[PDB]
DNA sequence: AAAAA
DNA sequence: TTTTTGC
DNA sequence: AAAA
């Protein structure tokens, strides 16, 4: 009776996944295609996984898949196999593949992506111990921090830790911009209990162009002085008012145990901060809330269904030849002709 | 890999 | 068939 | 170039 859209932005996806048996398998197959640089097959498995996550019931027969989009012949074979024996032979083969195991292990290090993981694999490396102890290898500053704080960063971040970080961010930010609005974005805004990092959007209604530019530098220098800044990379803005990203920083912060309301006495935490102009705060909030799949389908829907162009800074209508303004996420959804999807419903 | 053009 | 897939 |  319910006509499920192929777009994540036209579906409500909450964290209660009734099809984790199927989506864990589809996520593994997608990840393998990402590694094999098969972008098309990767995206097809990510879309199939995304739609199953939106279902209000578990798939228990092939009849249950009728009318569900993004499930082509290959994906239906995978679902059929899992219904048969409770296992995916396809995903099991990927989990036993040497290239796949190496890519997962290597990219688990902060600062190591697809290119460096592929380089290390082709050199014959298979373990992190052999990589770290090699005397010929050269590591980026990001990778050095990734190896030094590996156990802390791989253990992830819980809600009490995220809240403790939010307090630190807000305390530091109001010191330099007292009327600044600090919003936790990412997974935690979508209601997640855990995350690999804690993300924040910072905006100020009265700050000048220079004040807006200096905030991330002032806040990180303050933490550097305290000895809390374990890693810092500030990317200056490439945002153009009339046209690429907002001023942002990728950090590793020292989170003292005493600050967490839930050994060494502290934990290394990945933190990302984004500063945007006040008038673009709704576009940035929408972009940074995610999920990744929700954002990509929002942009795809805007292009293919509305002839509009959406990004973290603006919304442009190609037919009316006008930029559309928004003071809230609700106004962006209304401009696109979409029913409002709450942040906890964007877990596509 | 799936859906559209 | 070719093109697109956040771009 | 590469990591986000
Ligand atoms: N390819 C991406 C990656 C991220 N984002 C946006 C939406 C999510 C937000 C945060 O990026 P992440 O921190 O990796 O997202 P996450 O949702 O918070 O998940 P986690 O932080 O647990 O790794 O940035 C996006 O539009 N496209
Ligand atoms: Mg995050
Ligand atoms: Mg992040
Ligand atoms: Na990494």
């Amino acid at each position: 009776v319910k006509k499920i859209s192929q777009y994540a932005c036209q579906r409500r996806t909450t964290l209660n996944n009734y099809n984790q048996l199927f989506t864990d398998a589809l996520d593994i197959l997608a990840e393998n295609d990402e590694l094999r640089e098969n972008e098309g097959s990767c995206l097809a498995f990510m879309r199939a996984s995304s739609v199953l996550k939106s279902l209000p019931f578990p798939i228990t027969s092939m009849k249950d898949t009728e009318g569900i989009p993004c499930l082509g012949d290959k994906v239906k074979s995978i679902i059929e196999g899992i219904i048969e024996d409770g296992e995916s032979s396809e995903a099991k083969a990927v989990l036993n593949d040497e290239r796949y195991k190496s890519f997962k292990l290597f990219t688990s290090v902060f600062g190591v992506g697809l290119k460096t993981a592929e380089k290390w694999f082709r050199m014959g490396f298979r373990t992190l111990s052999k990589i770290q102890s090699d005397k010929s290898l050269r590591f980026t500053q990001m990778q050095k921090a990734g190896f030094l704080y590996y156990e802390d960063l791989v253990s992830c971040v819980n809600r009490p830790e995220a809240e403790a970080v939010s307090m630190l961010v807000k305390e530091a930010v109001v010191t330099f911009l007292p009327d600044a609005l600090v919003t936790m974005t990412g997974g935690f805004r979508r209601g997640k209990m855990t995350g690999h990092d804690v993300d924040f959007l910072i905006t100020s209604p009265e700050a000048t162009e220079d004040e807006e530019q200096q905030l991330l530098h002032k806040v990180t220098d303050f933490w550097k002085q305290q000895g809390l800044l374990l890693y810092c990379d500030i990317l200056e803005s490439t945002f153009e008012k009339f046209k690429d990203h907002f001023q942002k920083c990728a950090l590793i912060l020292k989170l003292d145990h005493g600050r967490v309301h839930s050994g060494k006495g502290w934990k290394a935490i990945r933190v990302d901060l984004v500063m945007c102009p006040y008038d673009r705060r709704a576009f940035a909030l929408l972009g940074w809330t995610g999920s990744r799949q929700f954002e990509r389908d929002l942009r795809r829907y805007a292009t293919h269904e509305r002839k509009m162009m959406l990004d973290n800074h603006a919304l442009y209508d190609r037919t009316k030849r006008v930029f559309l303004e928004a003071e809230s996420e609700e106004e962006i959804f209304a401009h696109l002709g979409l029913d409002y999807i709450e942040p906890w419903e964007r877990n596509a």
